[PDB]
């Protein structure tokens, strides 16, 4: 986990319009989002991960352990379930909530990191570089 802790903002991003879409997301969320530039910070204490994403729009926050389920209320205000592992040095995220999922996933890739968003067919990948 140690090589994507630290302060990470958003340098380039295709498709979150697609992705937002099928979530069911409003065009007016839409707009701001897609002229938004979050700061996302990992963080560690022990075995508890923090996951902090914060921008002029919207801010959350997420604490959890690898490998076990919890409550998560998202920045589009969906209730789901969620569990964060690590496969294949990747950090996996996945959301479940009315019998639909979506994956939120992170690599590492020439020490950048890249957030690949998945839900139906829409598939937006989102790139962050260090501060
Ligand atoms: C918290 C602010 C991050 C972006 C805010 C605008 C988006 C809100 C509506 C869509 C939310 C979809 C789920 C979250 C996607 C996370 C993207 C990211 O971390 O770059």
């Amino acid at each position: 986990v140690d090589a994507f802790l630290g302060t990470w903002k958003l340098v380039d991003s295709k498709n979150f319009d697609d992705y937002m879409k099928s979530l069911g997301v409003g065009f007016a969320t839409r707009q701001v989002a897609s002229m938004t530039k979050p700061t996302t910070i990992i963080e560690k204490n022990g075995d508890i991960l923090t996951l902090k994403t914060h921008s002029t729009f919207k801010n959350t926050e997420i604490s959890f352990k690898l490998g076990v389920e919890f409550d998560e209320t998202t920045a589009d205000d969906r209730k789901v379930k969620s569990i964060v592992t690590l496969d294949g040095g990747k950090l996996v995220h996945l959301q479940k909530w009315d019998g639909q999922e979506t994956t939120l996933v992170r690599e590492l890739i020439d020490g950048k990191l890249i957030l690949t968003l998945t839900h139906g067919t829409a598939v937006c990948t989102r790139t962050y570089e260090k501060e």
